[PDB]
């Protein structure tokens, strides 16, 4: 609230005045006394955790709403559960969201975090890996690195040629290989800053 | 017997008369009349079971027992167990046992045995591959092929470079990979022509 009242208080506006806020096409609209000033996101800081944030559209949510991708006077609406399908009952819902539209400011988002987690990396600053959870398989060693579980392919049958996906999969990690009593490769030692690329370059490969 | 004395036939000596045989040095020699015949082994039609026998020393015995690596008139005694020790009690032994002659006639032994069994090979004749029990971790599979069983590995860690040498040999011999419940590389569908090779380039590699 301060950091946006002082930075209300470079441009001369009275955040008291205000009468709407907006973010719209990555700049700040401020609605005050009449006109709308425009002030680009860029000049104004924001809070230090959203650095460290992934998820722009509320993924987890029964429904998520927003302005991106809709037309202005309208509300983008996301429906992702059964709780949030009761929406239909209460809006009249139209089809034509400019889907490309709210994929890039996911992208923008992640590429926000990729910046931040690379600068904690090269500054020997805190990280916690909390996106390790978003992915079956990894669990959390002793050490503080990381093991990935490949699930076991049925019978414990391996061709040549997948398993030697795999361990060229972990010599680019620097991973260790154990072989679990159920038949599965499982690597261990993968840093925190590692795991999500690994996972999804497992994922690639089938 | 009828093909040995067939072959003293025609040599012109009446087995009846023979007062002693013995094989040395590439030869059948034969005592007859108070004369030493030599006759060259390669003359000598052998009973064809021979030409499928690995075994030149009696290596399972308690104690075996031979003429070659030791002078005219004395045996070689190759004690093998407790039971083959109690001879010590019965001969005044010397050392001294030319260990290279016997040697020789081991690997002629073997090469002889190869090389009829890749003569079957060829001709697609019966080969009973029961040489096979001579290793650890050697199965015979539901279709006539052998899986080999690499004994695990402590804890079920392998080192990159073992799992890469595990999986060339198994391509190099058209083995099919499958991970034990108990952490270990099992190698499957081995020809019975190939598990000795096999396994012994495994025990190669460590
Ligand atoms: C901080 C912030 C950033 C946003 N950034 C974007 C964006 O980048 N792109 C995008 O498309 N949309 C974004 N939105 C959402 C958008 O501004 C609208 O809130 C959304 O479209 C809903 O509009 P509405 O008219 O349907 O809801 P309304 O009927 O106006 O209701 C708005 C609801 O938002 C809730 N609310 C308001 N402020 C907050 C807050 N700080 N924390 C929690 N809940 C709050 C209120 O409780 C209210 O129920 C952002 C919203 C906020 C609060």
């Amino acid at each position: 609230y301060d950091e946006l009242k002082e930075t209300l208080a470079k441009y001369n506006i009275n955040m008291d005045d205000v009468e709407k806020f907006d973010i719209k096409k990555g700049k700040l609209l401020v609605y005050v006394n009449g006109e709308e000033h425009k002030i680009p996101l860029k000049e104004i800081e924001l809070s230090a955790g959203c650095k460290m944030c992934r998820d722009f559209d509320a993924e987890m949510a029964d429904v998520s709403v927003g302005c991106v991708g809709s037309p202005d006077g309208y509300s983008t609406v996301i429906i992702r559960t059964e709780k949030g399908e009761e929406i239909k009952n209460a809006i009249e819902l139209k089809e034509g969201v400019n889907l490309e539209a709210i994929e890039k400011l996911r992208d923008l988002k992640l590429n926000r975090f990729k910046k931040e987690v690379e600068r904690r990396k090269a500054e020997d600053e805190k990280v916690s890996f909390y996106w390790t959870a978003d992915y079956g398989g990894v669990g959390k060693r002793a050490d503080g690195t990381y093991f990935i579980r490949i699930r076991a392919k049925p019978a414990g049958w391996y061709s040549i040629d997948e398993a030697r996906e795999i361990l060229e999969i972990a010599e680019k990690y620097d991973g260790k290989i154990k072989m679990t009593n159920r038949g599965a490769f499982e690597i261990h030692g993968i840093s925190g800053f590692d795991v999500e690329a690994m996972v999804l370059e497992l994922m690639e490969k089938g």
